[PDB]
DNA sequence: GAGACCGGTAGC
DNA sequence: GCTACCGGTCTC
């Protein structure tokens, strides 16, 4: 799966949260982003390198997908 | 203490 | 060869 749109980002970006199914950290979740091209990102720096100066992710909270002032 | 970040591998 | 997945440290 369920990639929801992410309005805090430019049009076409989707956010997906995945619950860990096994292991000691089973239950925890990993958050992933998807560019219009379909590229998978898993960290705010990855995302910053790919968008460059189009959007400031300093106030951007990676887990929720919202701009936190 | 919490979680962001990313490395290494198990499973395809 | 690729990649999803969980472990583990680093940063706060």
């Amino acid at each position: 799966g369920k990639r929801m749109d992410c309005p805090a980002l430019p049009p076409g970006w989707k956010k997906e949260e995945v619950i860990r199914k096994s292991g000691l950290s089973a239950g925890k979740s990993d958050v992933y982003y998807f560019s219009p091209s379909g590229k998978k990102f898993r960290s705010k720096p990855q995302l910053a390198r790919y968008l460059g100066n189009t959007v400031d992710l300093s106030s951007f909270d990676f887990r929720t997908g919202k701009m936190m002032p």
